[PDB]
Order: C-alpha cells, then sequence, then structure tokens
C-alpha cells in the first residue's frame, strides 16, 4: 500500500488530526447517557456528562462532515471505563466526562459504548480512510484521598472487573505515597501525585505486566495511534520500555503531551521526543504560533527562529503533532476577535512540518477559556465556513503534495509581518506567503523560489485572499502585492526519480520487527535496505512499492543506525538517521546507588554493557540520576529500560560537563529480570 493509505499506522505526516472529546461531539445513541445528577443533556454545566458518545462519532464520518473538511484521522477521549462517582470540588460537582479517571483498563466507558460500539467505530472510520487515535493515561487512576477511603473511588483499579487496589491501605504499594507535586522539578512531578489523582507506581511489576497487557487489548482492537498523557510525570525509562511493548508487538504512531509554556525551550523535553520511542505535541510551535497570529506578543522574525531551531532541537521534526489550541489552552478564536487570524492560523499549521491536529469545533469558530470553558459542545455542523473550506483545500495536500508531508522548510522572504517559506522534498514545492498584518498590505520584490518558471493560481483560489504568482527563470517571482490578511500557497508536483526515504516508523524495536519506509523513488522493484552497513534484500523486504517499503529489522547488536535504501538499479537514497536496535524485548529496572557525593554542577550517570546503558561511552551515559524523592543525596536512583534476561555489567560516573570521572573497582553485574520489575542497589566503588 502506498504511504498515504489509511493502513499506515506508522506514518501520520500525510494525515490531518481532527481531535475529539468524545462527550462534547455528537450523542447518538441517548440510550448509553448517563442519568440524574451526573448528565446534563443542555451541556450547559461543561463540568457533567452532555451525552457525546462513539455512535455520534460513526454518525458524523458517515455523513460526510469529518470526510467533507478533509479530516483523516481523529483523535478520541480514553476510552477505558472511568470511575462513576460525582466529585464534589468545593461545591461543584464533576464527573469524568474527559475520560481522564480511570478504573479499570480493560474496559470501555458505558458513556461512551460498548466493545461492540468501539469495534464499530474503528470500521466506520476505516472505510472512510479515517485512523483512529486513542488517549492512554497511564500515569494514575483518579482522585483519591489517603485517609478519607469514601472520597470518590479510593483510585480504586480494577483489572477487567477484578479489585486490584485502592489508595487507602496500599499495601502492595500499587501507588505513590509521597505526596503531591509543587511541579517544583522533574523528579518532583513524576514521583508525587498530580493535584489529589492516585499516582501509579510503575517500579511495582502488576502494575507494570498490567498496563503493558492493557494496551495490547486496545491494539489488538484495532487502533492506529496513541496519545500518552502526561508524559512529563512519568519515569522515562518506564515509558521507553513502555513504547517497546508496544513496537515489539504491534508498532502504532505515538505522542505524548509534555506542556510548554510560552517562551519555554526545554532540552529534557527534546531528549525525550529523541530517545523515548515517541514523539510529542509541539507545544513550542503552538505557543509560537498563538503569540505571533493571535497575541501580537512576537512577530515573524520569532516565527521563524521557533521553525529554524526546532528543525534542529528534534531529530524527527515531521513526528511533533501541531495545533493552534488544544483542551488545555484557552480557544485560539477569541469573541471579539477578527476570523482572520484563526483562518491564517490554520492554513499556517496545515501547510507546516509535523503532523497537524485540529481541536473539534476550530472550524465552527468556538470561543472558550480555559478547562472547562474550552470543552461546550460543537454548536454546528456547518460547512459553510471560511474555516471548514480552508481545512478543506489545503488538508488533502499533505497527501498529494509530499513536500508537504516531509519536505524541508525554508524562508525565502521575511518582515515583521510577513513569512513567505517553501516546503521542498524531491520534485516536489510547496510556497506559502502569509501576511499578519490584517491593515497593511505589502509589496513582496526579490522572492527568490524553486518552482518551475510558470504562473501559478493560489491552492486556496482566493479564498484568503491570494493571488497568482509568476515565476521566470531563476525561480525568481515578479513583484507583487500580498495583501492584507493575505494568505497565498502556490505548489509544484512532479515524479521523483531517485529514492528519497522522507520517514520511517516505528524508531525504535528488536530484531525481526517489520518497519515501515516511506518516501518516493523507490521503483517497484525490491533493491536492498541499509542499516548501517549491514544489507537486507530478498525475502526479508516483505513489500516493496514506490512510496513504502516494509522490511524485518536484522538480527544486528542493538544500537544506533543510520537507514539508507537503494533501488534495483542500485542508486541508494538519503540516510534517514537515528534509528534504535533494541538488544531485545525490555524491563524496566531502578538502579540505586549508595554513597556517591558530588561538588555542585556535578551529577551521577549509569553506563554499561549494552546498547541501552550506552556501551559504556560516557558521552551516552544515562541520567543525570535523581537524589530527591525516593531516595535522597548522596544516594541516586533511575529507572532505566534494559533488555530482559540479559546479564548486564555496569558502572557510575560522574559528570560535569564533558569531564568524567569512573567509579573504581570492576564492574557491577546483574541479570535482567524476563518481565516485570526490578531494583539494583549498589555502592558507590571508589
Ligand atoms: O532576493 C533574495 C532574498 O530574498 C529574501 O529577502 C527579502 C527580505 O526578506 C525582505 O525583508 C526584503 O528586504 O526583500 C528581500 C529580497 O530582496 C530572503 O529573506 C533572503 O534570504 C534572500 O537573500
Ligand atoms: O538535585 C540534584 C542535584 O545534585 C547534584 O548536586 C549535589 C551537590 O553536588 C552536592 O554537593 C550537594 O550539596 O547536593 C546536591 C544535590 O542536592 C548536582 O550537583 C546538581 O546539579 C543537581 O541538580
Ligand atoms: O572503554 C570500555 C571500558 O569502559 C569501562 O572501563 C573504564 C574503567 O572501568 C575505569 O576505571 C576507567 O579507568 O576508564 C575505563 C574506560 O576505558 C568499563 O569498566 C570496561 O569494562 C570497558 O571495557
Ligand atoms: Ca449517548
Ligand atoms: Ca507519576
Amino acid at each position: 500500500a502506498p504511504d498515504t493509505s489509511v493502513s499506515n499506522k506508522q506514518n501520520f505526516s500525510t494525515d490531518v488530526i481532527y481531535q475529539i472529546f468524545t462527550d462534547r461531539f455528537s450523542d447518538g445513541n441517548p440510550a448509553n447517557n448517563p442519568t440524574g445528577a451526573a448528565f446534563d443533556g443542555t451541556c450547559t454545566n461543561l463540568r457533567l456528562y452532555c451525552g457525546g458518545d462513539w455512535q455520534g462519532i460513526i454518525n458524523k464520518i458517515n455523513d460526510g462532515y469529518l470526510t467533507g473538511m478533509g479530516v483523516t484521522a481523529i483523535w478520541i477521549s480514553q476510552p477505558v471505563e472511568n470511575i462513576y462517582s460525582i466529585i464534589n470540588y468545593s461545591g461543584v460537582n464533576n464527573t469524568a466526562y474527559h475520560g481522564y479517571w480511570a478504573r479499570d483498563f480493560k474496559k470501555t466507558n458505558p458513556a461512551y459504548g460498548t466493545i461492540a460500539d468501539f469495534q464499530n467505530l474503528i470500521a466506520a472510520a476505516h472505510a472512510k480512510n479515517i485512523k483512529v487515535i486513542i488517549d492512554f493515561a497511564p500515569n494514575h487512576t483518579s482522585p483519591a484521598s489517603s485517609d478519607q477511603p469514601s472520597f470518590a473511588e479510593n483510585g480504586r483499579l480494577y483489572d477487567n472487573g477484578t479489585l486490584l487496589g485502592g489508595y487507602t491501605n496500599d499495601t502492595q504499594n500499587l501507588f505513590h505515597h509521597n505526596g503531591g507535586t509543587d511541579f517544583s522539578t522533574t523528579e518532583n512531578g513524576i514521583y508525587k501525585n498530580l493535584y489529589d489523582l492516585a499516582d501509579l507506581n510503575h517500579n511495582n511489576s502488576t502494575v507494570d505486566v498490567y498496563l503493558k497487557d492493557a494496551i495490547k487489548m486496545w491494539l489488538d482492537l484495532g487502533i492506529d495511534g496513541i496519545r500518552m498523557d502526561a508524559v512529563k510525570h512519568m519515569p522515562f525509562g518506564w515509558q521507553k520500555s513502555f513504547m517497546a511493548a508496544v513496537n515489539n508487538y504491534k508498532p502504532v504512531f505515538t505522542f505524548g503531551e509534555w506542556f510548554l509554556g510560552v517562551n519555554e525551550v526545554s532540552p529534557e523535553n527534546h531528549k525525550f521526543a529523541n530517545e523515548s520511542g515517541m514523539s510529542l505535541l509541539d507545544f513550542r510551535f503552538a505557543q509560537k504560533v498563538r503569540q505571533v497570529f493571535r497575541d501580537n506578543t512576537d512577530n515573524m522574525y520569532g516565527l521563524k527562529a521557533m521553525l529554524e531551531g526546532s528543525a534542529a532541537d528534534y531529530a524527527q521534526v515531521d513526528d511533533q503533532v501541531t495545533f493552534i489550541d488544544n483542551h488545555d489552552m484557552e480557544r485560539f478564536h477569541a469573541s471579539n476577535a477578527n476570523r482572520r487570524k484563526l483562518e491564517q492560523a490554520l492554513a499556517f499549521t496545515l501547510t507546516s512540518r509535523g503532523v497537524p491536529a485540529i481541536y473539534y469545533g476550530t472550524e465552527q469558530y468556538m470561543s472558550g477559556g480555559t478547562d472547562p470553558d474550552n470543552r461546550a459542545r460543537i454548536p454546528s455542523f456547518s460547512t459553510s465556513t471560511t474555516a471548514y473550506q480552508v481545512i478543506q483545500k489545503l488538508a488533502p495536500l499533505r497527501k498529494c503534495n509530499p513536500a508537504i508531508a516531509y519536505g524541508s522548510t525554508q524562508e525565502r522572504w521575511i518582515n515583521n509581518d510577513v513569512l513567505i517559506y517553501e516546503r521542498k522534498f524531491g520534485s516536489n514545492v510547496a510556497v506559502v506567503a502569509v501576511n499578519r498584518n490584517l491593515n497593511a498590505p505589502a509589496s513582496i520584490s526579490g522572492l527568490v523560489t524553486s518552482l518551475p518558471q510558470g504562473s501559478y493560481n493560489d491552492v486556496l483560489g482566493g479564498l484568503l485572499n491570494g493571488n497568482t504568482l509568476s515565476v521566470g527563470s531563476g525561480g525568481a517571482a515578479s513583484n507583487f502585492t500580498l495583501a492584507a490578511g493575505g494568505t497565498a500557497v502556490w505548489q509544484y508536483t512532479a515524479a521523483t526519480a531517485t529514492p528519497t526515504i522522507g520517514h520511517v516508523g516505528p524508531m525504535m524495536a528488536k530484531p525481526g520487527v517489520t518497519i515501515t519506509i516511506d518516501g518516493r523513488g523507490f521503483g517497484s522493484s525490491k533493491g536492498t535496505v541499509y542499516f548501517g552497513t549491514t544489507a537486507v534484500s530478498g525475502a526479508d523486504i516483505t513489500s516493496w512499492e514506490d512510496t513504502q517499503i516494509k522490511v524485518k529489522i536484522p538480527a544486528v547488536a542493538g544500537g544506533n543506525y543510520n537507514i539508507k535504501v537503494a533501488n534495483a538499479a542500485g542508486t541508494a537514497s538519503n540516510v534517514y538517521d537515528n534509528f534504535e536496535v533494541l538488544s531485545g524485548d525490555q524491563v524496566s529496572v531502578r538502579f540505586v546507588v549508595n554513597n556517591a557525593t558530588t561538588a555542585l554542577g556535578q551529577n551521577v550517570y549509569l553506563t554499561g554493557s549494552v546498547s541501552e546503558l550506552g556501551n559504556w561511552d560516557p558521552a551516552k551515559a544515562i541520567g543525570p540520576m535523581y537524589n530527591q524523592v525516593v531516595y535522597q543525596y548522596p544516594n541516586w536512583y533511575y529507572d532505566v529500560s534494559v533488555p530482559a534476561g540479559k546479564t548486564i555489567e555496569f558502572k557510575f560516573l560522574k559528570k560535569q560537563g564533558s569531564t568524567v570521572t569512573w567509579e573504581g573497582g570492576s564492574n557491577h553485574t546483574f541479570t535482567a529480570p524476563s518481565s516485570g520489575t526490578a531494583t539494583i542497589n549498589v555502592n558507590w566503588q571508589p
């Protein structure tokens, strides 16, 4: 199947995701609606259930609403069984309408539907070429109070109906009992509860195994991706061992939520997207887009800088999920604002690098503040708004113009208010012009592009006041005026003759798993795939077409590899880097080192004999280790994904900048569990 097929669960770059709060979309089955105090059919009270469900979604897929818009993926609320209690929070009643308060990860939330409703949803969507993504929130269960076990459901956790345990009398230690976070440090927001949510202890084997099993069921149900909640609040090593369980079983595209504030740029965020096995919601992009197009607190120069920086900070920039708003921000559209701002931010997002996501109702110009105000019910299913038409014209280009799905981004003209950028991939080009100045036109002279000589009509047809472009030889465009609030998209598509890889997925897996290599120019005859210097050809290449190749990872040593392909004639493609071959299946193990005293600005790291521990390379050592919460300095700890059942030799080190101090003595040693978790406690050797 081609790269753009609904069947590609490994690549969402050619899709347009539509984000839905199931409860607030469409109630197609009134019979599963909660009753009494939990329910408000008028949806005036935004904290109760309004009744939207899977049937409703199914209906909107079949009556042409989503498909007419060009949407090709839907992202829905966590589908698992939620607590049934109404929670009064100081006078205000709250329900689990959001799906974020899990009680059993093996069953469905009956307000959304039954397992059968779930399967029908997957079927309908699939039939209309729409992929299905689900929220998955394994960080916690529900609101709990340790000494008031009668509060809510005491954070109770069931395994398909069977009680595993609760927050009060947690002898099994299913949960963390370290207090609540102040979001002060990263370590602090990981090992303590968020608010009053009962925090799962992933270092407990039962929880570990339970969650890895629960996700397999959903995979088995046909899901196409997973959106992980609170990824900055769970151990990084555990999360990696979870991605491995997914990828070594049934790989799907996974992206998590790691919130970034205005002007916030975090190296821990980049390292996580670069190394964990999953990608992230692009908050850096969204916050910037809002400053520029909404709040006017930055200009084009700041947008451009975000585009260049990000392309450099993220190893796979094309996998970061972009948006202009979501359930955690006030709606982009402010009641009294010019609609053009939203139209422009949308056009920008759709033609930009990454995987775009549209929060439901955006195309209807919904306004609203923070939670729960940004979660009202979609007021209408009209296809006549300008925003709806913007999406409708632009979304499809991601499927038909690879420059949009996979190209580089390049600024070709800029000032405070105007940005002209070009996307390029193979013999494919897209040039987009944006003038945020809603009051003044701009004189554009000196624009140089890669488009071939000719005239080009605005892809939006003048919808946002775009114009035609005339490019002469050299790619130089002739002078033109870019209207106030103007937005124009111009493009050129052609066959790519040489193999060009545009995307690889999953990005991490053990030998033997099949990965998907997407791009153009691969030809229709099997060629060769190189993992590093190792050549793979023949039968292990399970499928080969011009835009997509499926091949099993060879049994090479764990480590990081570059991928390159060569057509049947031997022409090789560009190198796609950062592909991680696992040493085997993974388990999450906690390493604890006692009495490793350090100087300021000096931290302890861990290294060892397997690629998962960096193979003795201090530049690739794991850390810095933690030393506040679970163990206190001069004791350090850390949860690490390691190959299961392997005997591993390791050592700790102290780094300062790139200056390294090794532990003395001989290597510590240990044998990883075959499943479940473990804790290895040792003392630092001088
Ligand atoms: O002409 C090549 C040139 O085009 C763009 O420069 C623009 C500039 O962004 C505008 O602010 C204005 O000064 O006109 C210039 C073109 O004459 C590109 O930004 C630039 O990199 C490139 O050299
Ligand atoms: O919170 C981690 C913190 O630990 C390390 O600093 C040690 C310091 O080296 C000791 O001399 C001592 O005073 O305790 C500190 C930990 O509280 C790193 O130096 C530091 O960068 C790191 O954040
Ligand atoms: O280079 C691989 C090598 O790294 C580690 O050796 C350390 C050693 O433990 C230190 O005491 C120190 O002198 O630096 C060496 C780095 O070369 C591993 O301990 C060793 O097994 C491994 O082969
Ligand atoms: Ca319903
Ligand atoms: Ca946590």
